[PDB]
């Protein structure tokens, strides 16, 4: 009996097989419908027929908002994605730290109702980023597509109260070096061109240890600079603008947003604990997620935190090679171990009490 493995991300679903080292499949969080030969696409076949299609994505900020692409989403990923029978298949899934109750009751009845699941289980995302890392005491930085977060989290637990959400994630990041690179002289403003800056920014952008050192280093040499190769053949030279796009993280003013940078937010995080499990936080700093991939971050991260802390304080960020996909391992080693199957929600126990059987089951 395999236990299936979805991670549903504002930007990118990563689904598989529990026990597996990583996702199956990796695809875009997009519904497409014909503009005015199939009613629906989803993933890698609308993208590429965006043409003909309205595309919708169906997660926002980390949180499910359209219930009916959603079941689409889904549908694909059992049926077109793993080639698996879903009522052959305990499922757990993954949500964004305070996801609300009404969703995950929503997720739950469309699991057993919809694709009559034997059993499914819901995980918070940072959390199961945490495990992946062999750790269940720490504060997790999860920064993907559409949300950041940072989630402190004890002895297996978050620590609800002290979650800090951020609305600036990889496409806000994607989005500001089109606008920069434009700038120089260069024209990135459509959707085929947004998909060509993603990819020169998960290719060449890097956090710099000291911002103000390197755009010195930038405007007096040409060391810092870079060449991509466009689809239509223009190549462009790429400089500043490598680490100038993921500042914006630790000083989202770049585009107008009035908040804290991630390294302010992680230490405001662990303020809102108790004094006795803060060293443990500070020692254990996990970041999760793709938008926490840039080379630098760790580095810059153990400086501005160093600077924000009483001064004795040990500080440790710990940065896994694996962790664009932490959240979905952690799922896999989760719902891979012994203990955990007395964990599943049953379909028995769902036809007998309902969705809300999902708050006396799932942390
Ligand atoms: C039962 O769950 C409770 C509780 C009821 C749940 C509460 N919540 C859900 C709260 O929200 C919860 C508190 C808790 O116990 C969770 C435990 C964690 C999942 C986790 C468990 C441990 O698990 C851990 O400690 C996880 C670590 O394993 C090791 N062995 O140290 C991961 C590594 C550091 C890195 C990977 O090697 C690396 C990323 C990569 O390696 C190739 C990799 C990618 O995928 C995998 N590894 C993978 C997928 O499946 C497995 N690995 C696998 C499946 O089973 C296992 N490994 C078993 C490994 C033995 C571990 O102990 C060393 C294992 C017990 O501990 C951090
Ligand atoms: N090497 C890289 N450098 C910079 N960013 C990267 C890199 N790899 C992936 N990303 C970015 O990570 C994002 C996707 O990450 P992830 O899969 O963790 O997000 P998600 O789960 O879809 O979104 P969210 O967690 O925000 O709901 C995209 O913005 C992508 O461009
Ligand atoms: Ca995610
Ligand atoms: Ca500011």
């Amino acid at each position: 009996t395999t236990a299936l493995v979805c991670d549903n991300g504002s930007g990118l679903v990563k689904a598989g097989f529990a026990g597996d080292d990583a996702p199956r499949a990796v695809f875009p969080s997009i519904v497409g419908r014909p503009r005015h030969q199939k009613d629906s696409y989803v993933g890698d076949e609308a993208q590429s027929k965006r043409g003909i299609l309205t595309l919708k994505y169906p997660i926002e900020h980390g949180i499910i908002t359209n219930w009916d692409d959603m079941e689409k989403i889904w549908h694909h990923t059992f049926y077109n994605e793993l080639r698996v029978a879903p009522e052959e298949h305990p499922t757990l899934l993954t949500e964004a730290p305070l996801n609300p109750k009404a969703n995950r009751e929503k997720m739950t009845q469309i699991m057993f109702e919809t694709f009559n699941v034997p059993a499914m289980y819901v995980a918070i995302q940072a959390v199961l980023s945490l495990y992946a890392s062999g750790r269940t005491t720490g504060i997790v930085l999860d920064s993907g597509d559409g949300v950041t977060h940072n989630v402190p989290i004890y002895e297996g637990y978050a620590l609800p109260h002290a979650i800090m959400r951020l609305d600036l994630a990889g496409r806000d990041l994607t989005d500001y070096l089109m606008k920069i690179l434009t700038e120089r002289g260069y024209s990135f403003v459509t959707t085929a061109e947004r998909e060509i800056v993603r990819d020169i920014k998960e290719k060449l952008c890097y956090v710099a240890l000291d911002f103000e050192n390197e755009m010195a280093t930038a405007a007096s040499s040409s060391s810092l600079e870079k060449s991509y190769e466009l689809p239509d053949g223009q190549v462009i030279t790429i400089g500043n603008e490598r680490f100038r796009c993921p500042e914006t993280l630790f000083q989202p003013s770049f585009i107008g947003m009035e908040s804290a940078g991630i390294h302010e937010t992680t230490y405001n995080s662990i303020m809102k604990c108790d004094i006795d499990i803060r060293k443990d936080l500070y020692a254990n700093n996990v970041m999760s997620g793709g938008t926490t991939m840039y080379p630098g971050i760790a580095d810059r991260m153990q400086k501005e935190i160093t600077a924000l802390a009483p001064s004795t304080m040990k500080i440790k960020i710990i940065a896994p090679p694996e962790r664009k996909y932490s959240v979905w391992i952690g799922g896999s080693i989760l719902a891979s171990l012994s203990t955990f199957q007395q964990m599943w929600i049953t379909k028995q126990e769902y036809d007998e009490a309902g969705p809300s059987i999902v708050h006396r089951k799932c942390f």
